[PDB]
C-alpha cells in the first residue's frame, strides 16, 4: 500500500516500535534513578564530602532537564516524515 | 479489477493491514502503560528523586501527546491515495 | 462478453470479490474491538494512567471516525469503472 | 476438498486439536492451582514472611489475569487463516 | 462425471468425511467438557483459589463461544467450492 | 495449521509450559522462602548482630519486590509474539 | 476385517483385556484398603501420634480423590481411537 517506499502499515509498526521503546527507557531510567537517589547521602552543608559530590549532582540534574525537548525533537520529527510522504504520493500518483 | 496497480481488492485487504495494526498497536500501548503507571512511584515534591525524575514522565506525557496528530495525519493520507487512483482511472479510461 | 478487456462476468466476479472482503474485514475489526473495549480499563480521572492513555484513545477513535469516508469512495469508484467500460465500448462499437 | 492447501477435513480436524489442547491446559492449570493455594499459607499481616511472600502471589495474580487476552487472541485468529482460503479459493477458482 | 477435477461423487465423499469428522469432533469435546465440568470446583467467591481460578474458566468460556462462528465459515466454505466448479463447467462445456 | 512456523496446537502447549513452569517457581519460592523466615531471628535493635545482618534482608525485601514487574513483562510478551503471528498470516494469506 | 492394522475382532479383544484388567485392579485395590483402614488406628486427637501419622492418610485421600479422573481419561481415550480407526478407513477406502 504505497508507490515506491511509503508503506502505511511499515509506518504503523515504526511508531509502535518507537512508541514501546520510548516507555521502556522510560521505565528503566526512573528506575535506576531511584537506586542512584537511594545511594548518595547528605554528608553535611560545608564539609569536604560536600564539595566533593555537589557538582556531579548538578551535573545530573542539569542532564535530566536537557532530557525532555530532546523528547520534543524526536515527537516532532516524525509529522515531517509522514508530511513528506504525502507530498511524495501527491507528487506523481497524478 | 483495475487498470495498472490500483486494485479495489488489494486496496481493501491494506486497509484491512493498517487497522489490525493500529489496533494492535494501541492495545499493546495501553497495556504497557498501565505497567509503567504500577512501576513509578511518587517519591515526594521537592526531594531528590523527584528532581532526578520528574522530567522523564514530562517527556513521555509529551510525546504521547503527539501520537494523535500523527494518527490524524496516517488517517488522512489514505483518502489522498484512493482519489489519485480515481483520477488515474477516469485520466486513460476514456 | 466484450471488446478488449470489459467482461461483464469479470465484473461480476470482481464485485464479488470486493463484497465478501469488505465483510470479512468488518468482521474481524468489530470482533478485535470488542477485546481492545474489554482489554483496556478506566484507572481514574486525573491520575498518571489517563494521562499516560488518554491521547491513545483518542486517536483511536479519530482514526475509526476516518474510515467511514474511506469506504464512500471505495464504493464510487467502481461506478467510475462501469461507466467508463460502458463509453469505451460505445466508441468503437459503432 | 480444496485448492492448493486449504483441506475443511484438515481444517476440521485441526479445531478438534486445538480444542482438545485447551481443554487439558485448563484442567491441568486449575488442577494444579488448587495445589498452590493448599500449600501456601497467611503467616500475618506485617511480619517478616508476608514481606518475603506478598510480591509472589501478586505475580501469580498478574500472569494468570494476564492469561485470558491471550486466549482471545487465540480464538481470533482462525478466523483470519478461514477467511485467507476462503479468499485464496475465490481468487483462481474463476 | 467432470471436466478436469470436478467428480460430483468425490465431492459427495468429500461432504460425507467433512460431516462425520465434525459430528466425531462435537461428541469428543462435550464428553472431555463434562470432565472438566466435573473435575474443578468451586472454592469460594473471594478466596486466593478464586482469584487464581476464575480467568482460566473465563478463557475456557470464551474460546468456546468463538467456536460456532468458525463453524459457520467451515459450512459456507463448500458452497463457494460448488459454485466456483459449476462456473467452471459453464465456462468450456460450451 | 499455519504457514510457516505459526501454529496454533503448538502455541497452546507453550502457553501450558509457561503456566506449568510459573506455578511451579512460585511454589518453589513461597516454600523456601518460609524456611528462611524461620532460620533468621531478630537478636537486637542495636547490638552487633542487627548491623551484621539488617542489609542483607533488605536487599532480599527489595530483589522480591523486582520481580512483579519482571513477571508482567512476561505475562506481555506472549500478546506481542501472537499479534506478530496474526500479522504475518495476513500478509501472504492474500 | 480391517485395511492395515485396523481389526475389529483385535479391537475387541482389547476391550475385553482392559475391562478385565480394570476390574481386577479395583477389586485389588478395594480388598487392599480394606487392610490398610483396618490396621491403621485412631490414638487421639493431639497426641504425638496424630501429628506423627494424620499427612499421611490425607494423602492418602488425596491420591484415591485423584484416581476417578485418571479413570475418566483412559474411558475417553478408546473413543479417539475408534474414531481414527473409522476416519482411516473412509480416507482410502474410496
Amino acid at each position: 500500500f504505497g508507490t515506491n517506499g511509503f508503506d502505511i502499515p511499515t509506518i504503523a509498526i515504526a511508531l509502535l516500535i518507537v512508541g514501546v521503546i520510548i516507555g521502556l527507557s522510560g521505565l528503566i531510567l526512573s528506575i535506576f534513578a531511584t537506586a542512584t537517589a537511594s545511594a548518595i547521602s547528605n554528608p553535611s552543608p560545608g564539609t569536604l564530602a560536600y564539595n566533593l559530590t555537589h557538582p556531579l549532582i548538578n551535573g545530573m540534574v542539569s542532564f535530566f532537564s536537557f532530557f525532555p525537548t530532546l523528547y520534543v525533537l524526536l515527537g516532532v520529527t516524525g509529522i515531517v516524515l509522514i508530511a513528506a510522504g504525502i507530498i511524495s504520493i501527491i507528487m506523481e500518483k497524478f
